[PDB]
């Protein structure tokens, strides 16, 4: 009928299997066993071999390496490695029963049940949905019945990735500043009705005296809109939140100081800031998480005009401060020093803002880890640790007086858009929005190394990444227990 | 020299064709009582067949001002004048031609031929010196738009050179 | 006579000052707290103000500002802030006397006698040699008696420091392989006799089966040195070493893969890795430390030729690796392959080598904190608490498989000296040097962007930094301690 993707791990006398596969050679009476000495040698980690007509209703077997049984917490990945492995494993295994064709597969819990749903998830997923030339699209349920919350929460914590990753990918003409909203919206609302939203328009930022945000989005005839989120998780509706803030240009084409043609499709995904923290709070919706939690996107787009930002230009930010606009594509900082402010407002607890907002980072770290710089230790902790669950690593960087210093000195305003020098470019930027935030426990997560995916996250196929999604609702899970 | 460094200084969104006009007359006005001003607008320019300035200033959403300074420094008025001229681009993004984005942010001080020499006759006004002097500046910004000065255009001046 | 740099912090009920210049004050009969009254307004940080004609034999007193008394370490900038006040404070002031062309001076010791040291001795350095044109030569001792050790304890450190910027510094013509080898075993040799030295040739070289340094020596008709350094610091001789390595190109033009003329001339600091390691055991020697330590540097320069390494080659590092040599900028990390792999024949404890190696690094943090990737969480907290001493910053980096990865695929041999894509530049860079390390304590110290200083870190002038020499000899004082 379906396919399976069986697992196996590393030597002992005879290289085990998961218990179910242990089950399944059982079942085809030792033949399962059989075949795979006939096949050649052993199944390392992520590798895969596909056994034809075994069982009666599992025509294609697939078994996957699991690597070893025991393996841990890494102390120098700062993962833990097992279920990496099942990830890739399953992610491998699912993605063969997929090229047979097979409408649906069956997964073996591989002994993490959230693992093995977040590898046969991540691993699928496409965005098909524009070319009339489609893979098979293929229903993985688990294998059995013992273990499914977890195997929910692996479906769970994938499925609200490929929402950013959806929300990242889509060509930013179909994905707008008011269609990101209306997704983001229906998606939220079909996670809890304990929420509210309120797509805000120019007219409300306007009189939120938002000049920042609103300098950037007047090049295009594309409106603004800055989106509002939440997520009344707390019995008493009166608990401090939690507020996430993320940029959202739909496209970035630098502006007047414009990009270069080389590869600049892919600024669609600009807007991944805004995309990875909403599908992180829709799914502490889905999760429904003892916490209130508010979500703050600037969206619109960068383009050059006869109304565009120019060179040279003093803004304000609703805070007073006037920035130096001295490069138009240093613009996601502009759209982010007035929803830092706006996000005092609320009175949080924690300020975690995310932003594609650097080259240099991806320079600096490039896809392994997101940058992420925090003035709170316990902020970076506490990120650091769900990083190890997920496997969606993020790594510290500096968030130093050193580069406050170059670009709070400035010739017309109080701040400029860009340091004196093109050296520590991530913490640069990242020393300008300090300058919007005043909250002790603020954390600004650097995502333009970790935008896209090719070959080195393996349970992930060529394209948006939407990381870090799932480590961001792996904290706030902590959090909330 | 203070004043054309602030009306060079000042960042272009501030400072547009219309502002430096408005600074440029107070500061004139208030140096002589000797002294009219023209902030001639773009239906005067069109009606001037200046056809050369006017496709400069079609890129950009911002209103073109061709500024006109009068001195009367002489005791007979009738004395020819000696005329001052002066660019006055508020900022200078290249267009279509577009410049690249390393220090781009002084282009701001592109108007610096308009704002000099209209200092310097504010000051000639301040001094009451006993000439006659014009003050005049083509003020616009150059942008690249869906109607912006494309490459290879041939735009005709008001002498009849194309 | 003379001048002296006094000092005072910011206000109690009238702003203190450091009790020298309390007893200064009491000394010209309150007549210095007098005239900084009618002077103006207070000293905050590293300001500076001159009082001429106080003292008899003072006759120009510069009070320089040293902040709170009480500044202490930092939980954002980690360092010790205090320490940081009184260096950039004495070095401002010790550049007031010097102007005023006083060739004597002496130093309020400010609460700190080492921190003073260092501010006086970092603080006033040039390298006027090569200009006939040349500022004065001023003398800075202490002003007192009482804390002397540590006052010298700052004048070894900074001087140590100034030792790396000298080596850095000098034009790559004067600075060979040859003389650089020279100046160190001078140096050394000076610091203790307890010390061997060893500036190894090509003949050596090229028995020790050194194909990769040697690939990287051959453009030049400038002579290859291996150099060797030993300090005898144990007791027991028997002791097991702490190994320094370090880069040593005297000069960097890229090669056949070549550099672009903007700023070229810094290349001759492409040598900063060996600059900065030698400097550090000469000064380990200098302190008499109770460890016995082993420099090594491989010394040549990168030139374009008719004999010159060609980009797409494979040569061998000693350890039988091969490498394809696809870019010949990337030469740091082939010079590091082999003495690297060298270092293990020693039987180390620690193996930190040095390099300035890429500008990725830069790109990264970019001045504020040296990137310092290792396999041991034990010696990066080792490295990062003399940071905190210090005040010379270091900052941990990812040495993740997934970059490994990228060197680890190649057309032709078995590791390459770039990788695969632009990102992660330090990390790839880092994961190749991975691959010539065996050893459980390896640290890689990336000192590309603190190679210069300009007005970033006070207390030193525009030009080499020696960076971070000083972290470095307060981890073998600690270690050996
Ligand atoms: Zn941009
Ligand atoms: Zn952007
Ligand atoms: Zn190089
Ligand atoms: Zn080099």
């Amino acid at each position: 009928t379906k396919g399976l993707v069986l697992g196996i791990y590393s030597k002992e006398d005879e290289p085990q299997f998961t218990s179910a596969g242990e089950n399944f050679n059982k079942l085809v009476s030792g033949k399962l066993r059989e075949i795979l000495n006939i096949s050649g040698p052993p199944l390392k980690a992520g590798k895969t071999r596909t056994f034809y007509g075994l069982h009666e209703d599992f025509p294609s077997v697939v078994v996957v390496g699991l690597g070893k049984k025991t393996a841990g917490i890494d102390e120098q990945e700062n993962w833990h490695e097992g279920k990496e492995n099942i990830r890739a494993a399953v992610a491998a295994g699912c993605r063969q029963i997929q090229d047979l064709e097979i409408p649906s597969v069956e997964v073996d819990p591989c002994g993490d049940a959230q693992a093995a749903a977040e590898g046969a998830v991540l691993g699928l997923y496409e965005y098909d949905d524009l070319k009339q030339k489609r893979k098979v699209v293929v229903s993985a349920k688990l294998h059995g019945s013992e273990d499914q919350e977890a195997w929910q929460r692996g479906v769970l914590f994938a499925s609200g990735q490929n929402l950013a990753r959806r929300l990242m990918e889509t060509p930013a003409n179909e994905m707008t500043p008011t269609k990101f909203a209306e997704i983001v919206e229906e998606n939220l609302k079909s996670a809890s009705i304990k929420t509210d939203v309120f797509i805000r328009p120019k007219s409300w930022i306007e009189e939120q005296e938002m000049g920042s945000f609103l300098s950037v989005a007047k090049g295009s005839e594309e409106p603004p809109v800055f989106l509002e989120i939440h997520y009344k998780g707390s019995p008493n509706a009166s608990e401090p939140p939690l507020v996430f803030v993320g940029k959202g240009i739909t496209f970035d084409s630098g502006g007047i100081s414009i990009k270069a043609a080389a590869n600049m499709d892919l600024m669609r995904a600009d807007m991944g800031g805004a995309a990875t923290i909403c599908s992180a709070i829709v799914s502490a919706a889905k999760l429904d998480l003892p916490i209130n939690i508010v979500g703050l996107a600037p969206l619109c787009e960068n383009m050059p005009s006869g109304k565009a930002n120019k060179p040279g230009d003093v803004v304000r930010a609703r805070n007073g401060k006037t920035i130096q606009v001295d490069n138009t594509d240093a613009e996601g900082r502009l759209i982010l020093a007035d929803a830092l402010c706006y996000a005092h407002t609320f009175n949080p607890k924690v300020i975690i803002n995310a932003a594609t907002l650097t080259g240099a980072m991806d320079i600096a770290l490039g896809s392994g880890a997101t940058g992420v710089f925090t003035n709170s230790s316990w902020l970076w902790n506490k990120l650091f640790e769900a990083s190890i669950e997920t496997g969606d690593r993020v790594w510290r960087m500096p968030l130093f007086e050193h580069y406050t210093r170059q670009v709070i000195d400035c010739q017309l305003a109080d701040v400029n858009n860009i340091g004196k020098y093109r050296s520590a470019g991530a913490c640069t930027a990242a020393a300008f929005l300090k300058e919007f935030v005043t909250h002790p426990k603020w954390a600004h997560l650097d995502i333009a190394g970790v935008m896209t995916n090719k070959d080195e996250v393996p349970y992930l196929r060529k394209g948006m990444a939407g990381r870090p999604t799932r480590t961001l609702i792996e904290f706030l899970f902590r959090f909330s227990q």
